[PDB]
DNA sequence: GACCACGGCCA
DNA sequence: AACAGTGGCCGTGGTC
């Protein structure tokens, strides 16, 4: 049905490729093809014909650009129909889904994938006509950001492997101690990693009361919430909790990561999935580097393993109270804008209230616990749950919630303005125009409607925070190449850079001004910046 | 071996 | 466990 003109393909053609696995850094390029005007050009040798291309254009262009960089080839990713459909509707997350929705079939052949990329682009670009606010996000944010992400995935990050190997044995012993002590209290051994077996030990053999049930099957839950309430009911809970922390950090971080070091680059390579969340945030996978531990003392020792190359330093930049500043600009609340206009720290103030210490006596562990509460209360946590997390009576948890939103009376008016427009328009949008469709705002079941409501007014705040970060990544990346610095990781409101040790302080100051002034708001955006040889030393 | 659902937990 | 929201990976249990 399509003409099979031979390689080389024309210019501005749409590419179609097949990988041996989903990870472009680890994938073997199995087939390559291009399409334009109906014609489909199939590469004889994929690695040889990959050099004939001058732009990566089509579905998942970023992934092909990452494998190209893996081969020392500069093949920038261009237009991607996935970015058009993702801006039209964040529910369009995969090539299979967008194919079933807007037309065509996602197959496993490079030629058919090439032809589908051209057909999908004309359709989605036609629908995006008129949606100029979304076209601006496409032209100015999403499309150039893929090229930035391609270099981040290709560069990778250095990992102190011998440090994690020693950390594995160091924690392996501490796990055996707790494991043996939990068997002593239970009177018999069992599999502590099996929630079903722990359920019988805690709730049938012991007289411990079951606090709640699981969702799908209705079993007696052994989650950290149930156990945290049973710390005084039995000493076995105290050691089961210490056991969960270690095995989580060992089986997910300390042990898996050193085995993912790439052979050719000697670095760890993640994937930054650009069309994966409903709010416009990025997501990381294979391995996920956006959930490296940082809270517990042992978790912070895992960030020490993320190091710069010899003669380099890591530059970390983190937005301060970012979504609270976003809410101040969206709500227009005079008292909240006044807070960031006077340099006040909401997270430090909340910790000062929990621990009965002044703002000066608050430490980072206290301030991190207050962030969990400040954003929980903001996005609709119940007064009953808040009372249990803070161990305060239900009456005090109500007053804290009312005082929270009465300190900024316009934020609740803004939540209603967003909800009201949500049910009228059928979608909420960020400050830049990125939409999320939430259709259950008029559901008749109170639980389903209220769940849709909490998702509804969260997306503008979190989505605008995501957009300001993407805009900075698009503006900051070219200024780094002219300084010999690299862009490595993005953690939602945080950028991790890598610069030579002599230019590190110059890169830290430049990135600070770019991020702070990426888009001026009614409040100033303040960025905390630190330099170190490792990730933990730079976040300080 | 490959794949999945579930509870559970990290940011 | 809950009227916080956004993600992704783990081991267990069970199938094909
Ligand atoms: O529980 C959390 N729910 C949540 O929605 N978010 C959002 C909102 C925040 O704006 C942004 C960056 O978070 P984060 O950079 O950590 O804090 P931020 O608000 O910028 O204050 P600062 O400490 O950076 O100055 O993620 C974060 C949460 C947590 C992070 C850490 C522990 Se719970
Ligand atoms: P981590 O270094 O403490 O957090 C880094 C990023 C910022 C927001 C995101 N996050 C963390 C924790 C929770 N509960 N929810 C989030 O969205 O991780």
């Amino acid at each position: 049905a399509l003409e099979e003109a031979p390689w080389p393909p024309p210019e501005g053609a749409f590419v179609g490729f097949v990988l041996s696995r989903k990870e472009p850094m680890w994938a073997d390029l199995l087939a390559l093809a291009a399409a334009r005007g109906g014609r489909v050009h199939r590469a004889p040798e994929p690695y040889k014909a990959l050099r004939d291309l001058k732009e990566a254009r089509g579905l998942l262009a970023k992934d092909l650009s990452v494998l190209a960089l893996r081969e020392g080839l500069g093949l920038p990713p261009g237009d991607d129909p996935m970015l058009l459909a993702y801006l039209l509707d964040p529910s369009n997350t995969t090539p299979e889904g967008v194919a079933r929705r807007y037309g065509g079939e996602w197959t496993e052949e490079a030629g058919e994938r090439a032809a589908l990329s051209e057909r999908l682009f004309a359709n989605l670009w036609g629908r995006l006509e008129g949606e100029e606010r979304l076209l601006w996000l496409y032209r100015e944010v999403e499309r150039p950001l893929s090229a930035v992400l391609a270099h981040m995935e290709a560069t990778g990050v250095r990992l102190d492997v011998a440090y994690l190997r020693a950390l594995s044995l160091e924690v392996a012993e501490e796990i055996a101690r707790l494991e043996a002590e939990v068997f002593r209290l239970a009177g018999h051994p069992f599999n502590l990693n099996s929630r079903d077996q722990l359920e019988r030990v805690l709730f049938d053999e012991l007289g411990l009361p079951a606090i709640g049930k699981t969702e799908k099957t209705g079993k007696r839950s052994t989650s950290a919430a149930v156990l945290e309430a049973l710390r005084e009911a039995h000493p076995i809970v105290e050691k089961i909790l210490q056991y969960r922390e270690l095995t989580k950090l060992k089986s997910t971080y300390i042990d898996p990561l050193p085995d993912l070091i790439h052979p050719r680059t000697g670095r760890l390579h993640t994937r930054f999935n650009q069309t994966a969340t409903a709010t416009g945030r990025l997501s990381s996978s294979d391995p996920n580097l956006q959930n490296i531990p940082v809270r517990t003392p042992l978790g912070q020792r895992i960030r020490r393993a993320f190091i710069a190359e010899e003669g380099w330093l890591l530059v970390a930049l983190d937005y301060s109270q970012i979504e609270l500043r976003v809410l101040a600009h969206l709500s227009g609340d005079e008292n909240l804008i006044r807070v960031f206009q006077e340099g006040r720290d909401i997270h430090t103030e909340t910790a000062s209230w929990m621990f009965g210490v002044p703002r000066e006596a608050v430490d980072p562990l206290m301030r991190r616990a207050a962030k969990t509460i400040n954003f929980g209360v903001l996005y609709g946590m119940s007064a009953h749950r808040l009372s249990q997390e803070l161990a305060i009576p239900y009456e005090e948890a109500q007053a804290f919630i009312e005082r929270y939103f009465q300190s900024f009376p316009k934020v609740r008016a803004w939540i209603e303005k967003t909800l009201e427009e949500g049910r009228r328009r059928g979608y909420v949008e960020t400050l830049f125009g990125r939409r999320r469709y939430v259709p259950d705002l008029e559901a008749r079941v109170k639980s389903v409607r209220e769940a849709a409501e909490r998702m509804a007014f969260n997306m503008p705040v979190q989505g605008t925070a995501a957009d300001l970060m993407k805009l900075a990544m698009v503006k900051l990346f070219p200024r780094l190449e002219e300084m010999g610095a690299r862009m490595l990781l993005q953690v939602h409101d945080e950028l991790v850079l890598e610069a030579p040790k002599e230019r590190a302080e110059a890169v830290a100051r430049l990135a600070k001004e770019v991020m702070e002034g990426v888009y001026p708001l009614a409040v100033p955006l303040e960025v905390e910046v630190g330099i170190g040889e490792d990730w933990l030393s730079a976040k300080e």
